[PDB]
């Protein structure tokens, strides 16, 4: 019943991206930052990606794929200015 994540792990794009969606906003929740996915409907994903996972937060690189990735998916779909 009770748990933290899945995994740490996400290198697999497809079609499916309405459902990619779903998976986005929940990753960053279980992944230790629910603030970034609660910025969603606020409309303030787009605030500078490549900036905000460079201050350094964690020292593993590979956690800053799917912390791109989950951001950019919706990005799309946000398209505030």
């Amino acid at each position: 019943m009770h748990h933290h994540h899945h995994h740490s792990s996400g290198l697999v794009p497809r079609g499916s991206q309405e459902i990619e969606a779903k998976e986005a906003c929940d990753w960053l929740r279980a992944a230790g930052f629910p603030q970034y996915a609660q910025l969603y409907e606020d409309s303030q994903f787009p605030i500078n990606i490549v900036a905000v996972k460079n201050d350094h937060d964690f020292l593993e690189k590979d956690l800053v794929e799917p912390l791109c990735r989950r951001l950019n998916t919706l990005n799309k779909c946000a398209s505030m200015k």
